[PDB]
């Protein structure tokens, strides 16, 4: 499938999937589509996505091998209130690592940016608050400026990732071998 909840191969991974994945989730203000390339050789599986803001009704695709790509997406709680989909996405590792990702939409575009993280974490870690948290504040993250960015991750991996700035949100990150 060209979906949400699936895995692709990674190659297959482009703005073009995204794109579509964000306009399935019909008219919302506040949406994103993520996508995530695995080319870190080692295989990881799904733990859980933390919103600290908004929800999403796809299952986390539980099974990313080493060059395929997941497919995710969130949108804002529904209704008249005012918050955007801010959340933490937290795969295990075959390395008894985590791979964590932050993805921040907000509402009020006077007072904040779009904004994203991709850091790795020792042992087994479910994301929660407390990783948001550091996540966002503490590990300086990148603006959706719409540009690539690229940071060592540590463990043997690097990460390579675009946002846009907009409400309708893209993320498109790819983890390689360092």
């Amino acid at each position: 499938a060209d979906v949400a909840g699936a895995v692709i191969d990674g190659a297959g991974l482009g703005f073009d999937v995204l794109k579509t994945v964000l306009e399935a989730l019909g008219n919302v203000k506040r949406k994103i589509a993520v996508g995530i390339d695995n080319e870190s050789g080692k295989t990881w599986t799904a733990m859980n996505t933390y919103f600290r803001s908004g929800t999403s009704d796809i299952v986390l695709p539980h099974k990313v091998a080493h060059g395929k790509a997941l497919l995710y997406n969130g949108q804002k709680n529904r209704g008249p209130v005012a918050t955007g989909v801010v959340g933490v996405i937290a795969y295990s590792m075959s390395d008894g690592n985590t791979l964590a990702v932050l993805f921040s939409v907000p509402y009020d575009y006077n007072w904040y940016s779009n904004w994203w993280n991709v850091r790795v974490y020792k042992g087994q870690k479910r994301a929660d608050q407390r990783m948001y948290e550091e996540l966002y504040y503490h590990r300086s993250p990148f603006r959706g400026d719409n540009g690539w960015h690229s940071r060592g991750l540590g463990y043997g991996l690097k990460s390579r990732g675009f946002m846009n700035s907009s409400g309708h949100a893209i993320l498109e990150i790819h983890v390689t071998k360092a």
